């Protein structure tokens, strides 16, 4: 039932409203109280250590422990970040790149 | 210690930073492959569902339990996301009510 197309459609569809209603958010500076509301703390501490972990698999100089180290990261946190790096569309990797180094 | 000054301060500072970064991707247009790269599948699911909780709750013409009947989202999280409505400053609120109802 989670696994119907019926689902599957509805789910992408509420993503993309949540998706839209942030953008509109950004035009309105309600952006930080709207990500304060739909996101716990917890899931917002994990995004700006997600950009961390792009940023420095983007640069490539740390290992793993100092990786561990200073992010707090275990190696399949940053395995799944990598994979998902792997995945990206180069013109937004390219566009990290430029912004995040 | 995650519970020190400095790990406070820094966790405030990255969070902030992928507001930023995000709210860069949307102008540029990679707002939807930045968030497909930030967050995981099960993450952008509930940022859909909690959009439609949050839409409910304020319409307040859907009993909370029939909340979970329809949405499958648990009491608790329910009341979690009321928790996080109640707490959202009035001009967040004020503008949920025109573009979610
Ligand atoms: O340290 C705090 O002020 C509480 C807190 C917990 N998780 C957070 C994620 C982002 C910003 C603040 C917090
Ligand atoms: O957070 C996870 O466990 C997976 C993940 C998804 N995007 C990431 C970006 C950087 C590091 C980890 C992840
Ligand atoms: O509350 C504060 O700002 C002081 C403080 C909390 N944890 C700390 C760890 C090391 C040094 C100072 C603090
Ligand atoms: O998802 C959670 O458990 C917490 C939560 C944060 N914002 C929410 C909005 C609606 C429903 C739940 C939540």
């Amino acid at each position: 039932s989670p696994y119907s197309a019926a689902m599957a459609e509805q789910r992408h569809q509420e993503w993309l409203r949540f998706v839209d209603l942030l953008k509109n958010a950004y035009q309105n500076d309600l952006h930080l109280p709207l990500l304060n509301l739909m996101l716990t703390p917890d899931e917002r501490e994990a995004l700006g250590t997600r950009v961390r972990i792009v940023e420095e698999l983007l640069r490539g100089e740390m290992s793993q422990r100092e990786l561990k180290n200073e992010l707090g990261a275990g190696i399949a946190t940053i395995t799944r970040g990598s994979n998902s790096l792997k995945a990206a569309p180069v013109e937004l990797r390219q566009w990290l790149e430029e912004v995040l180094l």
